[PDB]
C-alpha cells in the first residue's frame, strides 16, 4: 500500500517565468550572503580562538553558533538556491538528505546556544552570588546541543527522498527523467507531530525563554561592569535570528498544515524571498561583533552624526558600621536611621532586631542591601497610602520614580508631600517648570541638583 506516496507534495504551475533581472539580483544577494557568511564567521571563529581569555563562556557559544552557520553556507545555501531556480535536483541523494538535515541541525544549534547565552547573562546579573558559568559547563552544553540537534533532525535525513513520482501528474510524457528533493513522512499525523515539535522546541519555545531572561535582566537593573554594550548586542542577535526566520517559519508551517496545496510559481518566488531572509541571520552575528568596537563606533558617530540602590549609594553612601548623621542620630548602610536617642546600646538593639543577629554595630553589604530593600519597600507602601504621592508616582516612569524614592529617603513621607507646587507639575509631565520650582536646595546643593536633573531629563547624567 502506497500511503507514503500520498505524503509527497504536489506542484502544478509549470508557467513559472521570472525576469532574468530578478534571478540575477537573487544570485547576487545569495552570492553576497554566501561570501559574508563564510568570510564573517571564519574571521569570528579565528578571532575568538586566537584571543585567549581565561574565563569566557559567551564567546565559546558564539563560536558554536557561527560554526553551524558556516556549515549551512557550504552544505545547504548554494544547493537550495540553484535547485529552486533549475526546478529539479541535479545533486546526489546524499546531498538531497543532507540539505534539510544540516539546515535543521544548524537552526537548533544556533537557538539553543542563544538560550545558554541568555542563561549565562541572567546568572551574571540576577544571581552574581552564585557565579556558576564556567568554560567546562559550556563544553558540556555544546556537546549536549549538537547530539540532541542531530537526533531531533534525523527524520529529515530519514524521510527526505529524491523522487520523480510528483512528475507523473505534471504531464512529463515522456522525455525529461528528472528528480525533486521532497520530504516523504510516514503519515499526516507523523508529519504534523514532528513539524509541531520543531516549531515549539526550536522556535516559539526557546525564544519565549530568552525574551523572559532579558526582561528579568531589564526589570532587575531598573530596581538596582561596562558589559551593557554586550547585553544589547546579544539581544539584537536573538531579535535578528527570530526576525530572519519568522517569514520562512510562517511559510513552511502553512505548507505543513495545508499539505494538499498545489505548489505554484508564486510559492517558489515566495519561498526564495523567505529563505534568503532566513539566510541573512547566518552573516549578521559577525557584523554585530565588528560594529561593537568602540574605536570604529567613534569614527562612525563622527562621520554620520545619527538603579535606585546605585542612585542612593552615591547620594547617601554605604556604611557597614553605625555612624552619626548630620543631626547626630545613629544611622547605618544607605541612610538607614536606627534611633533618634543618645544611647548606642539602643541603636545596637534596634540593629540586632532589624538584621536578626548580634551584629555588634557591624553588618555585611548583603545585610546592608536587604535593609535598603526593606527601606525602599516601606517607602513605596507609604507613597501609595499618601493621597498626594500615590497619583504622581503612578504617572512617573522607573527613572523618575527612583528620584521620588531618593527624596523620601532624605525628608520622609510628609516632607515630600509638602512640595504641593512641584508635585502637581511632575504629575502633568511639566518637568522643567517643576525643576525651577525650597530649603532643600539651600541645605545640600550638590545632592538636590543630582535628583532635579533626573526629574527633568529622565536619565542618569549626574550619576
Ligand atoms: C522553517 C523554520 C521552522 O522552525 N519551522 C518549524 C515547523 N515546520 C518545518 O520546519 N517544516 C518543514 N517542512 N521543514 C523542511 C522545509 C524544507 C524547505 N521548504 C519547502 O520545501 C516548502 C516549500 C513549499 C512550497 C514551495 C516551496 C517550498 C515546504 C514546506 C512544507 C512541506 C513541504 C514543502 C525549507 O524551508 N528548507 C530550509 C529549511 C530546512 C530545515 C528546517 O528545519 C527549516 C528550513
Amino acid at each position: 500500500f502506497s500511503e507514503k506516496n500520498a505524503q509527497l507534495l504536489a506542484f502544478e504551475n509549470d508557467d513559472c517565468h521570472l525576469p532574468l533581472a530578478m534571478i540575477f539580483t537573487l544570485a547576487l544577494a545569495y552570492g553576497a550572503v554566501i561570501i559574508l557568511g563564510v568570510s564573517g564567521n571564519l574571521a569570528l571563529i579565528i578571532i575568538i580562538l586566537k584571543q585567549k581569555e581565561m574565563r569566557n563562556v559567551t564567546n565559546i557559544l558564539i563560536v558554536n553558533l557561527s560554526f553551524s552557520d558556516l556549515l549551512v553556507a557550504i552544505m545547504c545555501l548554494p544547493f537550495t538556491f540553484v535547485y529552486t531556480l533549475m526546478d529539479h535536483w541535479v545533486f546526489g541523494e546524499a546531498m538531497c538528505k543532507l540539505n534539510p538535515f544540516v539546515q535543521c541541525v544548524s537552526i537548533t544549534v544556533s537557538i539553543w546556544s542563544l538560550v545558554l547565552i541568555a542563561v549565562e547573562r541572567h546568572q551574571l546579573i540576577i544571581n552574581p552570588r552564585g557565579w556558576r558559568p564556567n568554560n567546562r559547563h559550556a563544553y558540556v552544553g555544546i556537546a549536549v546541543i549538537w547530539v540532541l540537534a542531530v537526533a531531533s533532525s534525523l527524520p529529515f535525513l530519514i524521510y527526505q527522498v529524491m523522487t520523480d513520482e510528483p512528475f507523473q501528474n505534471v504531464t512529463l510524457d515522456a522525455y525529461k527523467d528528472k528528480y525533486v528533493c521532497f520530504d516523504q513522512f510516514p503519515s499526516d499525523s507523523h508529519r504534523l507531530s514532528y513539524t509541531t515539535l520543531l516549531l515549539v522546541l526550536q522556535y516559539f519555545g526557546p525564544l519565549c525563554f530568552i525574551f523572559i531572561c532579558y526582561f528579568k535582566i531589564y526589570i532587575r537593573l531598573k530596581r538596582r561592569s561596562e558589559t551593557k554594550r554586550i547585553n544589547i548586542m546579544l539581544l539584537s542577535i536573538v531579535v535578528a535570528f527570530a526576525v530572519c526566520w519568522l517569514p520562512l517559519t510562517i511559510f513552511n508551517t502553512v505548507f505543513d498544515w495545508n499539505h494538499q496545496i498545489i505548489a505554484t510559481c508564486n510559492h517558489n518566488l515566495l519561498f526564495l524571498l523567505c529563505h534568503l531572509t532566513a539566510m541573512i541571520s547566518t552573516c549578521v552575528n559577525p557584523i554585530f561583533y565588528g560594529f561593537l568596537n568602540k574605536n570604529f563606533q567613534r569614527d562612525l558617530q563622527f562621520f554620520f552624526n545619527f538603579n535606585i540602590f546605585e542612585m542612593l549609594r552615591i547620594d547617601e553612601g554605604l556604611r557597614l558600621k553605625i555612624y552619626k548623621d548630620t543631626e547626630g542620630y545613629y544611622t547605618i548602610g544607605i541612610g538607614h536611621l536606627l534611633t533618634k536617642s543618645p544611647s548606642l546600646n539602643a541603636a545596637k538593639s534596634e540593629l540586632d532586631k532589624a538584621i536578626g543577629r548580634n551584629t555588634n554595630g557591624v553588618i555585611t553589604k548583603d545585610e546592608a542591601e536587604k535593609l535598603f530593600n526593606q527601606d525602599v519597600d516601606a517607602a513605596v507602601r507609604g507613597i501609595l497610602r499618601n493621597a498626594k504621592l500615590k497619583p504622581v508616582y503612578d504617572s512617573l516612569d522607573a527613572v523618575r520614580r527612583a528620584a521620588l524614592i531618593n527624596m523620601v529617603f532624605q525628608m520622609g513621607e510628609t516632607g515630600v508631600a509638602g512640595f504641593t507646587n512641584s508635585l502637581r507639575m511632575l504629575q502633568q509631565k511639566r518637568w522643567d517648570e517643576a525643576a525651577v520650582n525650597s530649603r532643600w536646595y539651600n541645605q545640600t546643593p550638590n545632592r538636590a541638583k543630582r535628583v532635579i536633573t533626573t526629574f527633568r531629563t529622565g536619565t542618569w547624567d549626574a550619576y
